[PDB]
């Protein structure tokens, strides 16, 4: 109807994710070869999201409920790529070793695994939340004062601005999901749909903007 | 049948939108890198429209009625991109700051939100219509004598002609929708389908024409 | 079965239209930027046809009958593009004003509208047929001795040969449809399906041939 | 099950045809503009096959039986393109008139039409088989010592090797289908599925190999 | 549910394979013409997998059980391409005859055929396993000290590193499947799904990495 505001959000975010996927896959012509992968991922991320969003919608239509499990699946598939985007832009703008890529991947996977263990009752909720937040804070530290920051200090000002915007997205927009787990273990689907709009579309648009700016200039 | 003239329009506009989407995504080869995004959007707009048009048709088949709500959804997704097209062509033809982009986006979002609030009964119909028309007139003023006009005054004559045609489209073709809300709060689906044909296909064709002309010349 | 020869034709023409759509959209790599649009349209035409052909097949399977109305819909969408192809090849080979484009579009639309009015009983059959044939003959005259002929006289011999072949297609292959209306207002689906094979696939292949020849040479 | 070996073949050939279609449409980047069409066709052929293969599978699932009629439809669509491939490679490697294209098209169409007339009982089986085999042998002669051979004698050794391999495919792999008609008018679906694997995938791979070799060298 | 861990894996691997297919087909822009085919295959492999994975999921939903037979079908289609990847990278980096390609293809086909004969009871399980493992070991030897190793010794260090990583993947990740047949003839679906994740996605990513590195450098 006009009062649930959940199915509607579902449709809005689904169409926006489809459009973002097509946009990121099409706008690789405006960027150099070094930024193509970055854009490819931005597109894959949004495409995976859409795919899973579709299934969340089918399950919601059949028996309305939370797709948390599926939302751990998509997350399992998309959060690693979103955290790799930092390594991709650093590799396209300067010299980065790849140990940053490995440690970011490990941190994101550990965070998601412990979050799911807390969600399904396999592990105690408070320790699982603590370990997930520790992995999240470790990723934040690696992007703030670690290998990522050291590699970013040797990049152009446009790349540095994009890196700062992406880091602030990781700090604040990603903070919604741990706030949800906290609240749920102590509406949600609508908040998660909107969260994605920024986390997946605005993130990719920041990457696309810096890539197009660098390739033109 | 042959007398409703509504489902038929639905099929006509749906096929035209599909064709326009493919055309805009394919004809990016004829334009320079500066115009590619403009064409990408023209394609995304028409594509989103088609997508939502499909759902409007399924809902009409199941239980015939107005898709207003969905038509606020697609609009919510397409009107910002259509109003961004001005910024995109100005950026591809001359130097434009981006404050124009921000203010156009804010104005379009405010207009659509107040229109929906008037449509759903959340807010009083007359104040909602007044605020929506004020946002529309503010966008018209920004394109007529504001930052958009100032940026257009430093462009080539072909870009100026395209900008004037797009502005007149915004003034007149977009005027149909507030006329509908007025009439409905004081046939409609057919008028809205035809409205789109011009607002979404002719708009994109004007953009495509100016982009191809500039890229060849 | 093996005796209707109608559903079979439907499948043959549907697959041929799909293959032609893919061929035209793919073979734009072999042509210069000036001919890309021409090929894009040839592809869109065939694609729209396929789309509508699909629906004609669904309706025929559900309740076998004539899709005339839908066949006025697709025609409404494809005949303008087919007649525009003349303007597109003239623009890609020489200087043509565009008044030719406008007058061809108006003539084709008037012809189709009056044909539908005669088909649905809105207007008297004989006057509607007379007006439609007058619009058709006016288009033929414009292509034979008018602005189209004047623009074609200043083109390369290959473009002139393609223009003559397309004009003879317009004269003879398009003559089937008025012969059908005459016969029906004084088998048909099979004749219309075959008609399309030449009108839509051979037309586009003539355009593709001249475009590839000019781009290579 | 695991003993029919027909539905399984169907799945194997369907997936292989899909993969070949994608491969041929994608690998046009490795070839020059002169070979693009050749690859386009190789792709269209496999794509049409897949399309029709799908329907053959739906009909087999609904009421298991021979899709001969449909197999005359696809053949009607694909055999002309496969026999045109000779003209396409000769045109991309040397000067060929096009009378070869016309006579190959006529011969293939006559062969298929008489084969279907013999299959449906419209014409006597033995005369229809004789006329079809005469058309097939005429095509073989035109490729062996006719205009095709004359054009091939003025080509590079790689093109000559590809032409010889394609001609031997026409002689031997195509010989399965007349052997089937003979046997059936005096298992089969499995033999026809495998036949296609070579006739449609190996043929296109020979064309792709020679095109890539010539374009690189 | 949340305890089967099989259907979930199915969804995870299906989405990952789709994403990998799109990634490998899209990232051909970053590589030279010599590596395009390599990437094309990496994409086709993953694509075919996805396709078959879909059907495995439909069969599992309808009547839950092992898709071994279908898993011999996809394997029949994908293992040859995966083993051809060695020849493709060797051809894109140095001079390789093609006898390596032929012998690898024959070995993979023999291995799969004997494995299926052991699985279906056509041939005795122990002799079929012995012959399949002999073919596998022959392929390993050809890649370790045969024509493949001889061709790899004359390649750049990056290509040699990629070749070594792919060879170790063949040695260890491919060892899961014979270990399954052993265990089943003396959980499995989950192990096979994960096996694929590495065998099909990591293999293609190694190829993509070396191709992009060589093309940029
Ligand atoms: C597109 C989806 C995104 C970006 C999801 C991000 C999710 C997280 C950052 C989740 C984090 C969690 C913790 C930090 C600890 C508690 C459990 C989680 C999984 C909710
Ligand atoms: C493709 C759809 C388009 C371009 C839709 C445009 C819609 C508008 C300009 C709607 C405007 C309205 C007002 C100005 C005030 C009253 C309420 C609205 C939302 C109908
Ligand atoms: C792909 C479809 C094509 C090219 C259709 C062409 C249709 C016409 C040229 C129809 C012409 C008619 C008249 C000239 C007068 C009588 C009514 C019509 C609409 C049948
Ligand atoms: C992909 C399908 C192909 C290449 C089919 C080829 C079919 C033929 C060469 C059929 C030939 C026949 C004759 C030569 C005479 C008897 C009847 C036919 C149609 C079976
Ligand atoms: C994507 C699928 C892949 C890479 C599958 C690989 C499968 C094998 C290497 C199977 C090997 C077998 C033997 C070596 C002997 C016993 C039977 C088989 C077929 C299980």
């Amino acid at each position: 109807d006009a009062s649930d505001y959940t199915g509607v959000s579902f449709w809005l975010v689904t169409a926006a994710l489809l459009a973002s996927t097509v946009f990121f896959f099409v706008e690789r012509d405006r960027v150099s070869a070094k930024w193509k992968t970055s854009l490819t991922v931005s597109g894959l991320v949004t495409g995976i999201a859409f795919w899973h969003y579709m299934y969340m919608r089918g399950v919601w239509i059949e028996t309305g409920d939370s797709p948390t499990v599926f939302r751990y699946i998509d997350w399992l598939l998309t959060v690693p790529l979103l955290i790799c985007e930092f390594y991709l832009i650093l590799a396209a703008a300067t010299n980065v070793a790849g140990s940053l890529f490995k440690k970011l991947l490990v941190g994101s996977l550990v965070m998601l695994v412990f979050g799911y263990m807390g969600e399904a009752g396999i592990m105690a909720a408070w320790p699982a939340f603590i370990i997930g937040c520790l992995a999240w804070v470790y990723m934040i530290y690696e992007l703030w004062a670690g290998e990522g920051k050291s590699a970013c200090n040797t990049a152009s000002p446009a790349v540095q601005s994009a890196y700062n915007t992406m880091m602030y997205i990781i700090i604040f927009g990603w903070a919604i999901y741990p706030v949800g787990y906290f609240t749920g273990y102590l509406n949600l689907n609508l908040i998660y749909n909107l969260a994605d709009f920024v986390n997946k579309i605005l993130f990719g648009l920041i990457i696309w903007n810096v890539a197009v700016k660098e390739s033109s200039n």
